[PDB]
């Protein structure tokens, strides 16, 4: 009843499996990242092929860096338990302004209008871009249950796309119901992985090109950035 969709894997990139993704988009022929390398928060410019970061500032100590996403020419990103957010020049990736919100901050992608933020819980938040405040929220649903753990998100042609922490699944959300329309399984993705470091992490990360429509999903301290497409199951 609900749709489930299995992946093909396009391509396969290197990523650097020191680093715990808690954040990811696609921009500009680039990938930009939200790191952990070491309880140290990073936000970082990363070529695709290579995976190599080409460049990258440093969050101050007593923050934990997660979701980022663009938002014009900017980046914005968000803390674990701050409540604080921030505001990069997307070109210098200088700060240029921070911001306040209650509780955590997961996931936080964009549709044209909206900021849209994740905290682990089954409700996301729709941020004017202006204020950054919340303007309006969604409660998610699978088969009528509320959906906790929503965590990196990215905004999938005319939907939002959500890792779903601890699992490999990544969840389909009708943005104006907050209803999941859809699962993707990401289960055994990790064996088409080449060799695997110790340690590994748990998926997170989806980004997206929306010119050419390429679905990227990777995850903390994995190896390989996939390239991906979806089938929907039998
Ligand atoms: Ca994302």
């Amino acid at each position: 009843s609900i749709p489930i969709y299995d992946y093909q894997i396009v391509h396969s990139y290197p990523h650097d499996t020191k680093a715990f993704t808690e954040g990811f988009f696609y921009r500009n022929g680039y990938f930009y990242e939200s790191t952990g390398l070491n309880g140290r928060s990073s936000i970082r410019k990363v070529d695709i092929e290579s995976g190599k970061t080409l460049q990258q500032i440093e969050l101050g100590k007593r923050y934990f860096g997660e979701g980022i996403s663009d938002w014009k020419d900017k980046i914005v990103g968000l803390t674990w338990k701050n409540g604080l957010g921030f505001v990069w020049n997307i070109r210098n990736l200088r700060q240029v302004r921070s911001f306040n919100y209650d509780g955590e901050g997961w996931g936080l992608t964009h549709n044209d209008q909206y900021l849209i933020m994740s905290d682990g819980t089954p409700v996301l938040r729709f941020l004017d871009p202006e204020s950054l405040t919340p303007v309006r929220t969604i409660t998610v649903t699978a088969h009528g249950e509320e959906l906790p753990e929503l965590n990196e998100l990215e905004w999938v042609d005319g939907e939002i796309f959500a890792n779903v922490w601890q699992t490999n699944k990544i969840v389909r959300i009708d943005p104006e119901t907050g209803k999941v329309t859809g699962i993707i399984d990401l289960n055994g993705i990790l064996a088409e992985a080449g060799p695997l470091p110790s340690p590994i992490d748990v998926l997170n990360g989806i980004a997206w090109d929306k010119e050419h429509h390429r679905l990227f999903v990777t995850g903390k301290l994995w190896p390989k950035v996939f390239e991906i497409t979806l089938t929907q199951r039998v």
